[PDB]
This record gives structure tokens, sequence and C-alpha cells, in this order.
């Protein structure tokens, strides 16, 4: 039950989901039809330069604990996780001139945020983090922080 998305192998740990073909509205008010997965699932993301534990619900990321080679490798894994979550704020982060989508829309969403994750990370939201050791918060500019992180995202040492 393993699959590939954005260079990462995905394996389901726990949970289940059914698919619903659904219409979503971008920040540019454009209609995309995506195959939404309903239900709470846990995944391990395995890539060549990053690994992650992804806890998600229907169109909502619950938690992402990401480990990797450096900031860039980790950012790549966070981008895939946020696109994979199917969250409204990731879809609403598709905005502005030429930013349009033409055939799988999930792969288009990824290409878009791979080019520039600034609006995605900044529009995702930030939260206060209870102190933990060996786990750190990460800001939308990919700066480590003990005080705050992007909603549900934690960075763990390799
Ligand atoms: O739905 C699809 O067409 C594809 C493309 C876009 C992301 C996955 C990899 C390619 C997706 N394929 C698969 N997704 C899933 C899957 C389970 N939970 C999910 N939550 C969000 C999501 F997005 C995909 C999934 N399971 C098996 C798959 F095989």
């Amino acid at each position: 039950s393993s699959f590939s998305f954005g260079g990462f192998t995905f394996k389901r740990t726990s949970g289940s989901s059914i698919k619903r073909e659904e219409e979503v509205l971008t920040g540019n008010l454009q209609t995309l039809k995506i195959r939404v997965h309903e239900g709470y699932e846990e995944f391990t993301m395995v890539g060549k330069r990053a690994t992650a534990i992804l806890r998600k619900a229907t169109r909502r990321l619950v938690q992402l604990i990401v480990s990797g080679k450096d900031e860039q490798s980790i950012a790549e894994a966070i981008i895939v996780a946020m696109v994979f979550s199917q969250e409204d704020c990731m879809i609403k982060a598709v905005r502005g001139d030429l930013n349009f989508v033409n055939l799988n829309p999930m792969h288009q969403l990824l290409r878009h945020f791979q080019k520039d994750a600034k609006v995605l990370f900044q529009n995702w939201g930030i939260e206060h983090i209870d102190n933990v050791m060996g786990m750190v918060g990460v800001l939308p500019d990919m700066t480590p922080s003990t005080e705050m992180s992007m909603r549900g995202i934690r960075v763990s040492k390799m």
C-alpha cells in the first residue's frame, strides 16, 4: 500500500480513507477538481534527503515531524506534506498573476509551491510550541525557533 509523490515514498501506518471527487477554490477564485481523501491517516514519508511522520485528517494536516539533510531538503518535504494534506490554506495560497492551473491537479499544486513556497508557508499560519528537546519549530523563512513554528510542523534531528 505504498505510493510515490514529490520524490517521497509514502507508506500508510494507521487509519483509512475513501475518495471523493470534489471542487476546491484557489486564492485566484479558480475551480479545481481534486480527489479528496476522507478520514484520519498516518503516513511515513521516505525520501533520499528527508524522512517525515505525517499525521493527517480530511483536508487537514494534524502533525508533521520532519528530519533531513539541511533546510532545503526539509522545506522540500514540508511542501509535499502541505500539498498532500489537501488543506484549504494551501489551495488558497495559489494566488496572483500567471499563477493558474491547466491530468492530475495535485502534481500541478506541487510544481507551483516548489517554484515558490513563500505565500504557502506565510499563509499556512504560525503556532506557539510547548518546549521539547530534539524537536524544534520552524518559521515560514525556514529559521529554527524554540518559541514558534508553522502550524503542526516540527523539525527533528537526524
Ligand atoms: O490521488 C492521486 O491521484 C494520487 C496522486 C496525488 C497524490 C498521491 C500520489 C499521486 C495520490 N495517490 C494515492 N493517494 C493515497 C492517499 C491516501 N490518503 C491521502 N490523502 C491525501 C492525498 F492527496 C492522497 C492520499 N493513497 C494511495 C495513492 F496511490
